[PDB]
């Protein structure tokens, strides 16, 4: 073990319950990391298997829009968790400064989510709580990729469609969710239309301070595109916002055909191929 | 033991029943305390428990915006207690010497506040006696951090609320508490509205030569925000006044919660994710 035998620890990046994320340097290569350190005393059972849980998964993925574990040591009373390090902060805060995105910049930022989502599914993973304040730029500079987090609600799924309980965060949960309906990969989805809603105008598809009618409203699948903003936007935008925002999960698009989209890529299309 | 062996005790900063603070001087390091003497021999009952009480909380808890206490000595017949060095005196004495604060140096200051009280909650450590006379200034240097304090009454909770007696004072109390319901957490952040309020604009939402009345106003939620004062303080600094002055202690806003309200930081917002 000894994390400060292979560590050298650095400045403070942050900190949570029970937790800080400190910036430190590996001593043999050098290589620079975002080290997570736990009281692994203070932890309380659940708490403890969210942590055995994100762990394990996030140490199956590897992907440049995913956030790398690296490594997980136990130290005693602390546990430390290897993370990639990260300087751009989360795509929320960045969304706020300039407010919102062009079309090609919504595109590119989208793709690349599309492109961590996607593969998370093709590894059964789904990962539930999709949000801006869960999606981190690499690093200020501009085009830094956008890399996923917090896989503390993540789950693995096999090909059918099961009730895996009620979690996420308000504003980007799915019909099929607030309904307890049997759920999977899709949800993601869902949240992802609404990012991108987000990302070309600032605010949310659905909103209210009223959850209730909040709920109401996304099970309706109730939004629009508002004048004068959305005037100006193509439809290409629009129709895709919908095929993500599509309230029956089994005709919602999915994360690979999405990728195959002209106003991603970019008549004729991308077929994908039926066996049976 | 021997507190003289260690510590060379310097002048008086005050005092107290059957207590004295002085300030004190670490001898080989020659690090600066405020060292609260108390007389061991002279003490009640109730009074040693309280003693006890603050002491293992404290002594538990360590923050910028908190009096660490670093020691307890008890040498025959006196009980020392080495706290954080402060000499910007109570915070109330300050409000009062300004009368009032600007909205930038009132969320500053109430940030402060909500941290360290963040940080109690997040340690199932609950105040109840919050207010001006008990949050101190590190310095009389501008910008100098407000110290949480007092925690003679401070509690330590779990997850359900119940009744713990009714203790705190007058114009700071909570709904919950004078309705003699079940509290928890949330009976602070009553009282940082209030102080929110005094600091906005020097005198309280809540006051009256009449307890009755005063206690009948508190539980009522009978506040306002009265011409020409209120006039020229923007709605995000009110609105923050409702949400911690809420009568429903399940639907009044957390300190973690109330440190994500952009008058307190600088549309989308930060949500708090949600698991069952």
């Amino acid at each position: 073990t000894k994390f400060s035998d292979n560590y050298d620890v650095k400045e403070e990046l942050g900190k949570g319950a029970f937790s800080v994320v400190r910036r430190c340097v590996h001593k043999t290569t050098g290589l620079e990391f975002a080290a997570k350190i736990i009281n692994t005393k203070k932890l309380s059972a659940r708490d403890f298997q969210k942590l055995e849980r994100e762990a394990r998964i996030c140490r199956k993925l590897q992907h440049p829009n995913i956030v790398r574990l690296h490594d997980s040591i136990q130290e005693e009373s602390f546990h430390y968790l290897v993370f990639d390090l990260v300087t751009g902060g989360e795509l929320f805060e960045d969304i706020v400064a300039r407010e919102f995105y062009s079309e090609a910049d919504a595109s590119h930022c989208i793709q690349q989510i599309l492109e961590s989502i996607a593969y998370c599914h093709s590894n059964g993973i789904v990962h539930r709580n999709l949000k801006p304040e869960n999606l981190l730029l690499a690093s200020k500079a501009k085009g830094a990729a956008v890399k996923l987090a917090d896989f503390g609600l993540a789950i693995e799924v096999n090909d059918s469609e099961a009730w895996h309980g009620f979690a996420g965060t308000p504003g980007y949960l799915s019909p099929e969710v607030l309904k307890k309906d049997p759920y999977s990969k899709p949800v993601d989805i869902w949240a992802c239309g609404v990012i991108l809603y987000i990302l070309l105008v600032g605010y949310p598809p659905f909103w209210d301070e009223d959850q209730h009618r909040l709920y109401a409203q996304i099970k309706a699948g109730a939004y629009d595109y508002p004048s004068p903003e959305w005037d100006t936007v193509t439809p290409e935008a629009k129709s895709l916002i919908d095929s993500m925002l599509t309230v029956n999960p089994k005709k919602r698009i999915t994360a690979d055909q999405a990728l195959k989209v002209p106003w991603i890529c970019n008549a004729i299309h991308r077929q994908d191929t039926v066996d049976c």
